[PDB]
């Protein structure tokens, strides 16, 4: 009966207008000195050039906006490149197909691919999960000869696992802009402001195992929203139960 | 016995890998088959609007346009329109394109467009995501349990006037075509419709829709209610990917057995 949907859908939309008043807060400072500096570069570019004119610039810009919906691309390993950002649903957004066959298959790429690449993320879930449990059998013996023991453990995890796929693979894949690369590909949110050939095999392998990763880290970290849940819920339980007994005694 | 269904695991996990890895072997054939062809003649086109533009303005600085072309496609990374007309613009990162952008990162579905910049933003983005991500994956779950007993109400209704004189495990597969007709109905015919006026083809509608839903990438009511939109059908096409994951089980079986009695047998 009870609902609950509404509550958390609540929390999203407000967790998004928190969210929204912070971004602009961060980006809409830039934003006005970056194209206050653009308009300039114009003015110093029609001024330095006299060969060049106003209403002729602008026939410029509109081929290269032209030229952003194309841009060798496609080549034998970047469309298998691009293929991968597809069943992962990465999609980093740089490369998009133009034929409305290439729409198609992707469409049917996709539908079918990302079922499939899951089964192999969960595959590689459970071979690196028992991984992982290999190394915590033995670090359970060696100091444990018990319910907060199991915070220790996670605090293995999370620090064994944030150097191997987080700051390692900064070489692999700023010091700041590695961490976000590392986050915004393997949350699969989709990382399109960045993006020898020998180099793919062992870095999409990287992204598989960096992909399980996250899968767990965020169902951690979801596994503590349950608690912290619950925690609030009943706070807020006992202090409605004392002011509906203190509201009680006052009025006597 | 510990240690050997995790023998009977790799298996199974790395015949899965080879599979994904021909997949993707043959998505970029097929790719490359469809695109190179385009590329080259717009590239080739370019190359010309190029060296038409040289020639027609030898005192510009013929060396260094590219850099101007650069510095404009950097400039692209930002939201702009560097232009004589309109030297003044709208911001996208005004109140509600913002709040576009925190939701496409709490989906993961990041369309790419407009990216954080500043450092902070960037610290942020991390924290952000690393905690929205999970919040929201309980709000589509919720949404997903709340549209699967709304589901169950129209069916059980629609399973009770068909009874004739029936089997129950045939049944159910009248059921998931109902569920796909009315989905991609719902889902993705519906608003391809309105996001073909609105905003396109017929296609690419719905390439729009399945690309979003896949999560690759004066009464205006449009943020509210399009990714109201984007809740439910993130949660329809949750389940449709599942049910597609569902069916390659099936015929991941059928196949592997096929080939058990084929290698049994070699026609006698
Ligand atoms: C970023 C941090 C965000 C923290 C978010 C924390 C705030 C938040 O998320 O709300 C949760 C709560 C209602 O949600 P609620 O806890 O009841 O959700 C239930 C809970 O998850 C239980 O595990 C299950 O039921 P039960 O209980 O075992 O029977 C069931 O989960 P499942 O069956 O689906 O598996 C759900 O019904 O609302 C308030 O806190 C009241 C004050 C509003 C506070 C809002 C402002 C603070
Ligand atoms: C014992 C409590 C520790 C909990 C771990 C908090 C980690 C928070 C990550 C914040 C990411 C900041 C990135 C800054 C990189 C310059
Ligand atoms: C895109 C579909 C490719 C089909 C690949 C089938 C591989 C069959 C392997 C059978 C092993 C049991
Ligand atoms: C243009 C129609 C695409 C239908 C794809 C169906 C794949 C199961
Ligand atoms: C460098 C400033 C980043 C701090 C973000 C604060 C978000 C609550
Ligand atoms: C296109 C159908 C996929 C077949 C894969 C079978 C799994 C062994
Ligand atoms: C932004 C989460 C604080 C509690 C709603
Ligand atoms: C980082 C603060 C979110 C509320 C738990
Ligand atoms: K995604
Ligand atoms: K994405």
């Amino acid at each position: 009966k009870w609902k609950t949907v509404s509550t958390i859908f609540l929390v999203v939309v407000l967790y998004l207008i928190i969210g929204a008043t912070v971004f602009k807060a961060l980006e809409q400072p830039q934003e006005i000195s970056q194209r206050t500096t653009i308009v300039i570069q114009r003015e110093k570019f029609l001024r330095a050039h006299p060969c060049v004119s106003d209403q002729e610039l602008d026939e410029l810009i509109q081929q290269i906006v032209a030229a952003i919906n194309a841009g060798s691309h496609w080549d034998l390993g970047s469309s298998f490149f691009f293929a991968g950002t597809v069943i992962t649903t990465i999609g980093f957004g740089n490369i998009s197909p133009r034929t409305e066959g290439g729409k198609i298959f992707c469409i049917i790429y996709a539908l079918l691919g990302i079922p499939l690449f899951g089964f192999l993320l969960a595959g590689v879930g459970d071979q690196l999960g028992t991984i992982f449990g290999k190394g915590i059998a033995k670090v359970e013996d060696t100091f444990i000869k018990q319910t907060k023991i199991r915070i220790i453990s996670t605090i293995i995890f999370i620090l064994f696992g944030c150097v191997l796929f987080v700051a390692l693979p900064a070489v692999i894949f700023s010091a700041l802009d590695a961490i976000y690369f590392v986050v915004i590909t393997l949350t699969t949110i989709g990382f399109g402001d960045y993006v020898l050939d020998f180099y793919k095999p062992v870095v999409w392998f990287w992204i598989l195992v960096g992909l399980a990763y996250f899968a767990a880290v965020l169902s951690m970290i979801g596994d503590w929203l349950r608690v912290i849940a619950k925690k609030t819920k009943e706070a807020v339980g006992e202090f409605r139960a004392h002011a509906a007994e203190w509201t009680a005694n006052v009025t006597s």
